């Protein structure tokens, strides 16, 4: 059973990592890009970028470890133990090769680590919506002047007592369209169609709770990429955020340039948190450019 | 019948206050001396302190409009809506005579305005556990490396599509049990009939909305109170703030200093949010010591 549609020539499979069963969807001839999707979503957010990336790559987009069609990680979920699933998987696929990388949101923080530990395994790294966790998520406000925090959900993730799963079981398409949407500019791309297909999959409740383990673990990340980030990273970087409501603006480049020598950075205005939803065709632009400064076919 | 049981000696009541059905309890004799309480709790959290108080003044304790039992307001949730209602309340009782105020959480957002526009009414000021709405509040972060942040629930009950309500609605009890303990440095003294009391309350419906569309109008306030702190407060005020888990510590008095002329503050050690029922002999103590050195019974 597939829980999104696969785009046509590609195809879905598992490979078992670590004793965890990983899902991911595969496609395309040449070096490796891995995509990793982040938080209310899956593999699919990148299903549009997948067709155009794969004249060009072999294109692979795991599902996170308990989300989508993943197996829960057995070690935990911090930034450092799920780095070591993502790491490899894609290594299974380029054991001789480096290969690119583009994360979305958590599927920043489920892959700094790897990418730090094993530089000269990752050529080119895309990076978007989302801080690598360090001290500066402790700045983030609670309450702006314009109402509603960006991040007052980190809080209510990681309280105990499974307050969130708790809340939220049996709410959850009310509870992710909200979320979506007052993280976006451009609401209008969340058809209650493509909703549904979000709400099903992180509704399982082994996901619905995965996904709130990334953020009980995210003070454990902090800790980690603290003794992490004393080391640069090297590979060509390039950082994207939404200007729009929603989106990060200038702080995604401002935080990487302290974590990586070689950084460029955009803005794309009128376009929240979901990039490769909300603005696909400039978002899709910018990455097959710059993945495409590196050999491909 | 009563939400809550009544002390002896007081008479659980009620007045229309601009076509709004106000429900307080009152016992005592001497100068007035009005206890407003907040968020998730309702007069009830003022029980122990009445009678002690009713020995010297004529003691007067509203449910805030939605809470407990009394109406909602018909005109709006920002602060100087609602201190409306209150401040005409107090003067049915004490027309000819400034009365004192004791404030507790979100009753000092409900008071605030109709104290510095009417200083002439209030003859001394209590203020307890919750910040004066002002730019302030937007200096608190969203998450800590603790954990969860202790005003996560500003965007949380001040987002829209009623995602609050919708959320807690069939687990009002687990979710004030939550929020009740998470701000307690002393969760002994909330009995599981305490609980069930308060939760029942705030239950309802009409409550439980109204519980939230306080913070649906904080940002609200804090604009109209940008405006109000133009005028200094220059009656005799007394801060307190618990100094243990869950409690505001020094923030209290340094910021009643901004505001008021004369302030003396007091941090209470061992004691979170909760100070009524938390630490009630210490802080019923300060309360009617600075109170009593005016005149009464
Ligand atoms: C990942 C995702 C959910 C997300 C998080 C976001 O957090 C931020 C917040 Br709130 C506020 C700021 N600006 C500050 O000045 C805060 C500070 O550092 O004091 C910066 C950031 Br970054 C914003 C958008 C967004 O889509
Ligand atoms: C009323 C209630 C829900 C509540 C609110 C609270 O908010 C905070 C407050 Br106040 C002050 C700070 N920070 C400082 O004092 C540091 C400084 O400003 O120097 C941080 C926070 Br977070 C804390 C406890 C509490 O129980």
């Amino acid at each position: 059973a597939e829980e999104f549609p696969v785009p046509n020539g590609f195809e879905s499979a598992y490979r078992e990592v670590d004793g965890v069963k990983l899902h991911y969807v595969k496609g395309g001839q040449g070096p490796l890009v891995m995509l990793v999707h982040g938080f209310g979503q899956t593999w699919y957010e990148w299903h549009q970028l997948m067709p155009e990336l794969a004249k060009r790559f072999t294109v692979i987009a795991p599902d996170l470890p308990g989300l989508g069609q993943s197996e829960p990680p057995k070690t935990g979920y911090s930034g450092e133990q799920v780095a070591v699933y993502l790491h490899k998987l894609a290594r299974q696929f380029s054991p001789d090769r480096p290969f690119d990388l583009v994360a979305h949101d958590i599927g920043i923080w489920n892959t700094y680590p790897m990418v730090v530990k094993n530089q000269a395994d990752i050529a080119r790294l895309v990076y978007m919506e989302a801080p690598i966790p360090d001290a500066r998520i402790y700045r983030f406000p609670a309450f702006t002047a314009q109402g509603e925090s960006l991040v007052w959900h980190f809080s209510f993730f990681a309280a105990d007592d499974r307050l969130a799963e708790t809340l939220i079981a049996g709410k959850e398409r009310f509870f992710l369209e909200h979320f979506i949407k007052s993280h976006a500019s451009n609401t209008e791309v969340f058809s209650e169609r493509l909703l549904d297909l979000y709400a099903r999959s992180y509704a399982k409740p082994h996901s619905l709770n995965a996904s709130f383990e990334y953020y009980r673990a995210l003070n454990e990340s902090v800790r980690q990429n603290a003794e992490l980030a004393k080391t640069r990273l090297q590979m060509p970087t390039m950082t994207l955020a939404g200007g729009g409501h929603g989106g990060m603006g200038t702080f995604q480049l401002e935080q990487m340039k302290a974590y990586a020598e070689d950084v460029e950075g955009h803005v794309l205005p009128g376009c929240g948190h979901w990039l490769p939803e909300e603005c696909a065709a400039p978002m899709n632009r910018l990455v097959i450019d710059f993945l495409s400064r590196g050999r491909h076919h």
